[PDB]
RNA sequence: GCCCGGAUGGUGGAAUCGGUAGACACAAGGGAUUAAUCCCUCGGCGCGCGCUGUGCGGGUUCAAGUCCCGCUCCGGGUACCA
């Protein structure tokens, strides 16, 4: 051990230790209690960024802490390796997605290793491999065979030029990411998994997820968006088909003054026939972007159809308008409009002069003033014929019952949640195991034809998928006849919905899951990953868990006991536009940046004097080229410093705007820790500690050493406030370094303190602590060292600090025996001159005493 | 737009259940050492004190960064980025 802390030496040596001793390789060890600490596996995008480091350090932190408490700890790592970015990337570069992907893996594999995370590499999987997706393929056919998979047509961002399907991110203000040719809606038959058939289970079970944050439970709930309502069926004049709407407000039904139908809706088609203006509007309507966000900011636009539904209850003819915000894919693609009592229908009616008919009384039972807006709050019906006077509830049911009994209504449950569309029209993904025969008929790819390999050796024209470009590939034989397999590939969310299970038995060819290894490790105890995935990935995750329950593969209803969603690590992002429309993102490292007085970026320019559009902080991603790769910091300072720096920035759950400034503290703290163990162990062995014997100065110290341990443990295991944990530790160092060390007892305290510290540090900076255990002649490898237990008896306070306020204003602070009465505290408070200052001429009206902590003298 | 969050010194942040605002650091300035270590200073405004101060506006309480009502700005998601 040198005097100078030189992580460039220590870190690899410790890592190489871990590789060889296979420290974090774990088996289904039935003696030791298991803990399965899972961080959401990365997509291999090229380089680690800081966001991943927050994730995996939080992850390594809890894993190592947990091993330290004596548990058998699974911490796995792998590559969620299908996805878009490799497609674009592999052409820029003239490769196939596969070799670019595998090389991204090796590069990053290397980055995660040097950061010393304690992963069970024996368990690494790469989702692009047939060893892997063959199982999601077989599973899908099981689901198919079991009625949970279907085909409906679905709108897709089609580029009319390229004539190629684009993901929303490749749509830039309504244009194509390559050439500024305009994206259009195309409906395309696609595969769906009836996630909706598990809506109630997904919705109800959240109330059992005691250890999932509320943010995520609430987000998922609002997303599933279950409602009870009524579908209502209307006849239209001179049209042969009925129209159906879903409303949660049948109560407002006598206030229906129009219907609005989707551009795609046959009424709209039939009416277009003879109405050039409607025909225009529908044609316009494939400029409606396949994202909800636009579907909602876009201005509502609609053309009347000339058609007239019959209100089943009033008999009045009502206009059918075609509108741009009502979609066929989702529900009936026909809504019922009550302008008086829905803000969306208030706006619409205003704009196009439709009727704004009131039918619900203000809370006071008076007629609502509609002249500005809808009355949306529920209430007594009026001007609703036979239903007048009824409260919201009774009107709901009353209108429900009549429409039911007229056979045109029905009570129906609905969910905002739509089914999951897994068909992707792209190459780099697992092919969907479906098969169309000469028959014309469609079945699962036969068992014995799984997996359906995605070939890796391809020429990528960029525009088309190799497996759609080549006529031979689709060709198979099924049931004896020629058939064509599906050329669409899976939404890559599919691979990230079940990896957590495959990690328990990645090397198992007999099935999807060696359910004995799955049930040894499952459910995951803690699941760590971005807040970004609160909803989609997590909801697919639970879903899939449950489909795997429902296949007898796993025992528990839910996949993850605890969920830790870290905040997003963000960074300034910047683009210029290429000579034809191409958005070019420019790393913040390369941006030359002019700053405000509130410190905001005001101008930005790239190395070539390109003006840049600054976009603000957004999560770090290769998409905006704004990720900071830990690599340089790591090689200058070592993993431990980057790691502790990351955990110290702020608490896990809070989003964090990245800044390079602050590292060195973390680095200097580690030098202070090093120096102090160096110096303390240079004076050799210590006497056993004699507890009853120590100066009060030593007694205070030990009690801090012990309160820290308690705090850091409570911070790490209950709150996940690693930053406070660390600060609490730092302050102990500051104390420890101002403590005497010639005393036999000085040295013995120092030594207990320093073991407790070096262990407390370990989950954050295990390389330096591994080394520092050895010096302190710690028992064995620090990795399996037990977490330190605070001794209650070393933690009793004699006194306690009481804050003193007059009329709520702190005037004084006063140490006071823990066992102090209000009256002694009062009299004590009194002795303080600044308290006296404020009590002259005034009466104590009210005294408030928070025992042992605070005294307020309401004075008048 | 909707849903979820967030906002605190020059900076990141602490304050755990309504009780001390700024713990712990970074930056900066000054000093002791001829890059490294160490001191001191450090929310504002006028002092071994007074007032003020937790994005903005109201409000409840003895007491509000925290709770309630209305907002602003920022981030995440919004179903094909992952
Ligand atoms: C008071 C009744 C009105 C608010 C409205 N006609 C209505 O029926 N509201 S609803 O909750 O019952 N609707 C159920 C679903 O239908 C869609 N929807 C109904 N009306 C509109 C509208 N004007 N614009 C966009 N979407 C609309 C909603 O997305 C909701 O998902
Ligand atoms: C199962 C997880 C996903 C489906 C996917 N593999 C994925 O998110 N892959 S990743 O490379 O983008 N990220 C892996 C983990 O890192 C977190 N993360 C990614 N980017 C950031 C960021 N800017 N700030 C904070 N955290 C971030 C992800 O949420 C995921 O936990
Ligand atoms: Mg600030
Ligand atoms: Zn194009």
């Amino acid at each position: 051990m040198q005097e100078q802390y030189r992580p460039e030496e220590i870190e690899s040596k410790v890592q190489l230790h871990w590789d060889e001793k296979r420290t974090f390789e774990v088996t289904e060890d039935e003696s030791k209690e298991k803990y399965y600490c899972l961080s959401m596996l990365p997509y291999p995008s090229g380089r680690l960024h800081m966001g991943h480091v927050r994730n995996y350090t939080i992850g390594d932190v809890i894993a190592r802490y947990q091993r330290m408490l004596g548990k058998n700890v699974l911490q796995p790592i792998g590559w969620d390796a299908f996805g878009l970015p490799a497609e674009g990337a592999a052409v820029k570069n003239n490769t196939a997605p596969a070799p670019w992907t595998y090389d991204n893996i090796a590069y990053m594999k290397n980055q995660l290793k040097m950061l010393g995370f304690g992963y069970d590499w024996s368990r690494e999987l790469a989702t692009c491999t047939p060893e892997y997706y063959r199982w999601e393929q077989k599973f899908f056919t099981e689901l198919y065979k079991k009625g949970l998979v279907y085909k409906k047509t679905s709108a897709v961002n089609w580029c009319p030029n390229d004539q190629t399907v684009l993901a929303n991110e490749q749509v830039i203000d309504g244009c194509c990411w390559r050439c500024d040719t305009k994206v259009e809606r195309k409906e395309i038959p696609q595969w769906f998994i009836k996630i909706t058939a598990y809506a109630d289970e997904l919705l109800n079970d959240l109330d059992k997820l005691d250890h999932w944050p509320d943010t995520v439970k609430t987000m998922q709930r609002n997303w599933i968006g279950r409602s009870e309502g009524v579908e209502i069926t209307f006849n239209v004049n001179d049209y042969d088909n009925t129209l159906t709407v879903y409303t949660t407000r049948p109560d407002t039904f006598m206030g229906c003054t129009y219907l609005a139908v989707a551009a795609g809706h046959p009424l709209a088609q039939k009416a277009a026939e003879n109405n050039p203006e409607l025909a225009a509007f529908i044609d316009e309507c494939r400029n409606t972007k396949v994202a909800e966000a636009e579907m909602a900011t876009m201005e509502k636009k609609g053309v009347d159809t000339g058609f007239k539904a019959v209100h089943p209850l009033t008999g009045e003819e009502i206009p059918v308008w075609a509108a741009n915000f009502v979609l066929m894919e989702y529900g009936t693609g026909a809504v019922m409009a009550v302008p008086g009592h829905d803000q969306r229908d208030y706006e619409f009616a205003s704009k196009y002069g439709l009727n704004i008919k009131p039918v619900i009384l203000a809370a006071d039972g008076s007629e609502p003033d509609l002249s500005q807006q809808a009355l949306t709050e529920k209430g007594v019906l009026f001007n609703s014929g036979e239903f007048n006077g009824l409260d919201h509830e009774a009107a709901f049911n009353a209108i429900a019952d009549k429409l039911t009994a007229m056979g045109v209504g029905e009570r129906k449950v609905n969910y905002r949640l739509r089914d999951w569309g897994v068909s992707r029209q792209r190459y780099w993904g697992a092919p969907i195991p479906m098969v169309t025969l000469e028959d014309g008929t469609v079945m699962p790819t036969p068992d014995d034809q799984l997996p359906v390999i995605l070939p890796e050796d391809v020429v990528m024209d960029g525009i088309t998928s190799p497996i759609k470009a080549d006529p031979e590939w689709a060709k198979t034989t099924v049931n004896g006849m020629p058939a064509l397999r599906e050329t669409d590939t899976f939404d890559t969310f599919m691979e990230s919905s079940w990896y957590y299970a495959r990690y328990t038995c990645p090397q198992y060819k007999e099935g999807m899951l060696d359910s004995e290894a799955a049930n040894y490790w499952l459910p995951v105890d803690i699941y760590i990953g971005g807040i970004e995935h609160a909803i989609m990935h997590l909801l697919y995750f639970r879903f899939f868990h449950k489909l795997m329950r429902d296949a007898g593969m796993v025992n528990s209803d839910e996949p993850a006991k605890q969920l830790l969603c870290q905040g997003m690590v963000l960074a300034d992002a910047f683009y210029y536009v290429g000579e034809n429309g191409e958005r070019n993102w420019v790393s913040p490292v390369d941006a030359i940046v002019e700053r405000d007085e509130k410190g905001r970026i005001v101008k930005a320019k790239d190395a070539a004097g390109h003006e840049l559009v600054y976009t603000g902080m957004s999560k770090m991603s290769k998409s905006k080229n704004n990720g900071i790769d830990p690599q340089v910091m790591v090689e200058r300072y070592g993993a431990d410093t980057v790691r502790l720096f990351m955990m110290f920035a702020s608490p896990a759950d809070m989003t964090l705007e990245w800044q390079e400034s602050g590292v060195e503290g973390a680095n200097r703290f580690l030098k202070r820790v090093w120096k102090l163990v160096y110096e303390h162990t240079a004076k050799g062995d210590v006497a056993a500690l004699n507890v009853d014997a120590l100066t009060e100065n030593q007694k205070a110290l030990r009690r801090d050493v012990h309160k820290t341990i308690a705090k850091v443990t409570d911070d790490i295991g209950r709150r996940q406030t690693f930053n406070t944990a660390i600060a609490a530790i730092m302050e102990l160092m500051n104390k420890l370094a101002k403590a005497p060390t010639d005393g036999e007892q000085d040295r013995a305290l120092m030594q207990e303190a320093l073991l407790a510290v070096v262990r407390m540090l370990n989950p954050f900076t295990p390389h330096i602590c591994f080394t520092l255990w050895q010096e302190l002649k710690g028992e064995g490898d620090i990795d399996n060292a037990p977490w330190p237990v605070a001794d209650e008896k070393a933690m009793v306070e004699d006194s306690t600090l009481v804050v003193v306020q007059v009329n709520g204003k702190v005037r004084a602070k006063i140490t006071v025996p823990v066992d102090a009465t209000e009256e002694q505290v009062r009299e004590r408070a009194g002795q303080e001159h600044l308290v006296a200052k404020y009590l002259d001429g005034v009466t104590v009206r009210k005294v408030i005493y928070v025992p042992g902590k605070l005294l307020n003298l309401v004075v008048g």
